[PDB]
C-alpha cells in the first residue's frame, strides 16, 4: 500500500520485544519498506485462501497473542533478507529485489510451513508438535531458501535432487540463525518443536540420526514416502555440510573444518553456478569441488575438505 513508513514494536512467539518496520496510511501495516520492494505480512486468519490481507493494525503496538506469529514471521524475513543481500549480494529471493510475502495463521493446528511457489506460509502448530512456526529464524529462512531455490537451481523436489533442496534450506536456514546469532545451534526448528520436550528438534545437521535421519548415503530412504525422502536423506547432505563447517571424523574418515562463513560461499556457489533442477549427490559433490575451487584454489584446504566431507558420508 501507499503510505509512509513507520517503526512498530511488538512481541514474538517466544515472547521477547523487538521493533518491526511498517507502513502508516490510516491503519499501520506490516509492510517494510527499507527492505528491496518490500515485506509484506499477511493474516490468513485460520483459513486456507491465500494470501489473506495485509495485516492491519489500529496503534503499531503489536503485542496481542495473536500478533505473535506475525512479527516473527515479518521481522525474521528481514533478517533473511539482510543476510542474502550482504553476505550473497543478492537481492531477495529473485535477485531483483521482488517482494517478499508471508501468511500466517495458516489453517487450524497446522503443524508445517511452506513456501507455496509465490510466498511463504506458516501454521500455527496444534501445541503438541509445534507452536506458531515464524518462531523459528532457521524455520523463516528454510522457507525463504525455497524461493532462493526456485529461481536458481531449481532443484525437482523428489528424490535425490528433492534431499539437495532441503539440504539447501536447512544449510542457509542455520547460516543464517547463526548471522542473527542468538542461540544459534546446527539443529533444525528446537525454538517452536514440541514445547513439552526441551532438548529435542525436528532435524540436527550435527548428528541426523538422533531424528532418525541417514548420516551416510548408504543408509539412504529408497521408498515412496515424502517425495522420496526428501527431509529424510537430506541429513546425508547435511552431515557433510556440518563436517565442511565444523570438521570431524565420521565413520573413520576425518575432515578438517573450514568455518561457516566458508561453507556458505562454497554452497552459495554451487547452488547458483552449478547445480541443475536434476542434479543427485554425486553432481552435488563435483559441484562444490568446483566451487571451492573457483574460490580458494585447486590445491587449498578448502577443496580438500570438501572431498574428506562427502566422502565421510559416502557420496562419491
Ligand atoms: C523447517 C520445518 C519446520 C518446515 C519444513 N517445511 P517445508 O520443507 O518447506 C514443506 N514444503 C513442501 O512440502 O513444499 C512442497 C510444495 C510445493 C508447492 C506448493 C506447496 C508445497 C519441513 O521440514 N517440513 C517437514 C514436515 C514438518 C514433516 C511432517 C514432513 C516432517
Ligand atoms: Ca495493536
Ligand atoms: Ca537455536
Ligand atoms: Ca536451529
Ligand atoms: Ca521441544
Ligand atoms: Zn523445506
Amino acid at each position: 500500500i501507499t503510505g509512509t513508513s513507520t517503526v512498530g514494536v511488538g512481541r514474538g512467539v517466544l515472547g521477547d520485544q523487538k521493533n518491526i518496520n511498517t507502513t502508516y496510511s490510516t491503519y499501520y501495516y506490516l509492510q517494510d519498506n527499507t527492505r528491496g520492494n518490500g515485506i509484506f505480512t499477511y493474516d490468513a486468519k485460520y483459513r486456507t485462501t491465500l494470501p489473506g490481507s495485509l495485516w492491519a493494525d489500529a496503534d503499531n503496538q503489536f503485542f496481542a497473542s495473536y500478533d505473535a506469529p506475525a512479527v516473527d514471521a515479518h521481522y525474521y524475513a528481514g533478517v533473511t533478507y539482510d543476510y542474502y543481500k550482504n553476505v550473497h549480494n543478492r537481492l531477495s529471493y529473485d535477485g531483483n529485489n521482488a517482494a517478499i510475502r508471508s501468511s500466517v495463521h495458516y489453517s487450524q493446528g497446522y503443524n508445517n510451513a511452506f513456501w507455496n511457489g509465490s510466498q511463504m506460509v506458516y501454521g500455527d502448530g496444534d501445541g503438541q508438535t509445534f507452536i506458531p512456526l515464524s518462531g523459528g529464524i532457521d524455520v523463516v529462512a528454510h522457507e525463504l531458501t525455497h524461493a532462493v531455490t526456485d529461481y536458481t537451481a531449481g532443484l525437482i523436489y523428489q528424490n535425490e535432487s528433492g534431499a539437495i533442496n532441503e539440504a539447501i534450506s536447512d544449510i542457509f536456514g542455520t547460516l543464517v540463525e547463526f548471522y542473527a546469532n542468538k542461540n544459534p545451534d546446527w539443529e533444525i526448528g528446537e525454538d517452536v518443536y514440541t514445547p513439552g520436550i526441551s532438548g529435542d528438534s525436528l532435524r540436527s545437521m550435527s548428528d541426523p540420526a538422533k531424528y532418525g535421519d541417514p548420516d551416510h548415503y548408504s543408509k539412504r530412504y529408497t521408498g515412496t514416502q515424502d517425495n522420496g525422502g526428501v527431509h529424510i536423506n537430506s541429513g546425508i547432505i547435511n552431515k557433510a555440510a556440518y563436517l565442511i563447517s565444523q570438521g570431524g571424523t565420521h565413520y573413520g574418515v576425518s575432515v578438517v573444518g573450514i568455518g561457516r562463513d566458508k561453507l556458505g560461499k562454497i554452497f552459495y556457489r554451487a547452488l547458483t553456478q552449478y547445480l541443475t533442477p536434476t542434479s543427485n549427490f554425486s553432481q552435488l559433490r563435483a559441484a562444490a569441488v568446483q566451487s571451492a575451487t573457483d574460490l580458494y584454489g585447486s590445491t587449498s584446504q578448502e577443496v580438500a575438505s570438501v572431498k574428506q566431507a562427502f566422502d565421510a558420508v559416502g557420496v562419491k
